[PDB]
């Protein structure tokens, strides 16, 4: 899919089955992601927003997968986090997933069409 990565963290994969979104710190430096968020736009549906914990660090070169509540995954930081507010990330023909920092700036995205 389409994508953009500014900074250390990229949206590496967006599951078409809506079970997860995987991010990867492609840099050699750790990244603070406290209060960051992921905005998901499925087709013409209202935006879904996942917020990272108030404190969280994605270490250099590492990945973190954010699972929806009905994906059969267990909260296991720092490699896997579970989003309790939504059972699915959503499915469709056009899915846009954006990684937003703590001040509202989009730093990365991945879009499927």
């Amino acid at each position: 899919g389409s994508h953009r990565t500014s900074g250390r963290v990229a949206v590496e994969e967006v599951d078409e089955e809506g079970k997860f979104v995987r991010l990867r710190n492609k840099s050699n430096e750790d990244q603070s992601m406290g209060n960051w968020q992921i905005k998901r736009q499925n087709g013409d549906d209202p935006l879904l927003t996942y917020r990272f914990p108030p404190k969280f660090t994605l270490k250099a070169g590492q990945v973190v997968t954010i699972w929806a509540a009905g994906a059969g995954a267990t909260h296991s930081p720092p490699t896997d986090l579970v989003w309790k507010a939504q059972n699915t990330w959503g499915c469709g023909n056009s899915l846009r997933t954006a990684l937003i920092n703590s001040t509202g700036e989009e730093v990365a995205m991945r879009k499927l069409v």
